[PDB]
């Protein structure tokens, strides 16, 4: 395997990147718990800001945003009952202090409010409070995954809930919210799970002048369920290229409206994740997915964090770190301060190489070996880079014992030999940097199955 590193961005490069493409989504009812009850939240976010110079953007939403009513006279951030701490509530209220708490975050904040219950005046009042309380407010969603609403939901108003019904609903709600707030460029529109039966392509065709009310168009993506869980398939480099392809039309539809696309809620697998979601391989999926989604043209990805103590795809909890945090950390490291990324491979194999540009000059190369590995002799692949300078380059390696390695089982992955403390997210260990010879502008690297390597030029 040999890849030429071009001296300026290739034609199949990404567009200019955001300052911090890797963000975090927090299930709406659990957001105060993440801030108040989970010590690792602050440090895990600070660790990423320390790499990029920008707070990861955050989003607060999910199914529970459509179970929630704003209570302007509540002094509580969030009020609900569950039978077990592991359950999500069937209903909840949130006070104005919920938005104030989100307003303590310095990074860009997206907040999702309720459209399913058709409480339009209540959602307008929550939106007004969000604008007042959240200085770094990026966007407001009006409903989460309206593709899953039914004729039984208040928003359907006793008629069938079709794609056309939702698009018409979104324009009406965008008009009422922006009209009441005298605002524009505010709504995170669509918020669809996948691309059928509702699509950004379909919504943008109907938006017309209400496009002016839209900040961004939003997709959700979860490649697998508990029932289709297959870690080798999830993390496969060529598999990821196939998996994201339906969203290419969604990105194109948003960008034709001069509005960004985001994956405003995404993670490995649904119902909070399956046996594959806490693995090292799910962190490698996350790493490679981020790179491919940004080249496709999405602006930002927000990885979902669900019920505290019952969340398989979470990067951290109250007590343990999760292997997937290593993918988010490495992706953030790879992209830090970069303007563009370009795929050097053709995405037909398990092996990836990306050139990473700053000021139109190559600064880093990210290599990825997506081969699934659990037992026996671990295979490896050599990667040759051409077109380089000097007599030597440096590299940092992401590795673990197996594709299935879990931090909570004691098999943490390492990022240049470092790990993150259980219960705090503090960085731990001695960093180790590798070096390689450059002769005649070529250097060779070896990646075992299920590894990634960030080469600094
Ligand atoms: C799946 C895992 O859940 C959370 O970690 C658990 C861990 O599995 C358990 O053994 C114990 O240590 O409690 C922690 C916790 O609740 O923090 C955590 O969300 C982690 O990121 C996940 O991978
Ligand atoms: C209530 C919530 O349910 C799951 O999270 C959902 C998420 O709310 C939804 O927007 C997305 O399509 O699917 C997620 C998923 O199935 O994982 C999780 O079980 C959460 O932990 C829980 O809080
Ligand atoms: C404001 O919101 C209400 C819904 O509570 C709606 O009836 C009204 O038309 C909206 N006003 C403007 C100016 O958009
Ligand atoms: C990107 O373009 C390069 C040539 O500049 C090519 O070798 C590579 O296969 C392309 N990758 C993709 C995924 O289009
Ligand atoms: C990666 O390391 C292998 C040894 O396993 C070499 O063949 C290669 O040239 C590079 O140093």
């Amino acid at each position: 395997l040999t890849f030429n590193v071009p001296s300026s961005p290739p034609s199949n490069s990404s567009a200019q990147l955001s300052d911090a493409p890797v963000g975090v989504s927090f299930e709406f009812f659990a957001f105060p718990g993440y801030w108040n009850d989970v010590p690792s939240t602050s440090t895990c976010l600070q660790n990423l800001k320390d790499l990029s110079g920008t707070w990861p953007p955050i989003r607060i939403g999910g199914t529970t945003q459509d179970r929630a009513t704003y209570d302007a006279s509540s002094s509580q951030q969030v009020t609900y009952t569950v039978a077990n701490a592991g359950d999500a509530p069937s209903t909840l209220t949130f006070g104005p202090s919920f938005m104030s708490l989100a307003g303590t975050y310095a990074g860009q904040v997206t907040i999702g409010f309720n459209r399913r219950l058709n409480n339009l005046a209540n959602t307008v009042a929550a939106a007004s409070k969000a604008v007042n309380e959240i200085n770094s407010l990026h966007a407001i969603e009006l409903g989460n995954e309206p593709n899953f609403f039914s004729g039984s939901d208040p928003i359907a108003q006793g008629s069938s809930w079709t794609a056309s019904a939702d698009y018409a609903s979104e324009v009406t709600w965008q008009d009422a919210v922006c009209g009441n707030l005298s605002a524009s460029n505010l709504i995170s529109a669509g918020v669809f799970f996948g691309t059928s039966p509702m699509s950004i392509a379909g919504l943008t065709a109907v938006e017309g002048q209400a496009n002016s009310y839209v900040r961004q168009y939003c997709s959700h993506n979860y490649p697998q369920s508990k029932s289709t869980a297959n870690l080798a398939n999830l993390m496969s480099h060529s598999g990821i290229a196939s998996q994201i392809k339906p969203f290419a039309k969604e990105v194109a539809a948003a960008l034709a409206k001069n509005k960004p696309h985001v994956f405003g809620e995404t993670n490995s697998a649904t119902q909070g994740g399956g046996g594959i979601s806490p693995t090292y391989g799910a962190g490698l999926w996350l790493l490679d997915y981020v790179m491919q989604a940004l080249i496709m043209g999405t602006e930002t990805l927000y990885f979902h964090h669900g019920t505290i103590g019952n969340c398989q795809y979470c990067w951290w909890g109250k007590y343990s770190m999760g292997s997937p945090y290593f993918g988010a950390y490495f992706a953030t490291m790879a992209l830090a301060g970069a303007n563009k990324i370009a795929p050097l491979d053709d995405q037909t194999t398990g092996y990836a190489a990306y050139a990473i540009y700053k000021d139109d000059k190559p600064i880093r190369v990210l290599l990825y070996n997506s081969d699934y590995y659990t037992s026996g002799s671990r295979p490896s692949q050599t990667f040759t880079l051409t077109g380089l300078s000097g007599s030597t380059v440096s590299a940092k390696r992401l590795t673990a014992a197996a594709s299935t390695s879990r931090v909570d089982a004691g098999q943490s992955p390492t990022v240049a030999g470092q790990t993150f403390e259980n219960g705090s997210c503090k960085i731990q260990g001695q960093s180790t940097v590798e070096s390689a010879t450059v002769s005649g502008g070529k250097a060779t690297f070896t990646l075992q199955a299920s590894e990634a390597l960030l080469v600094t030029l």
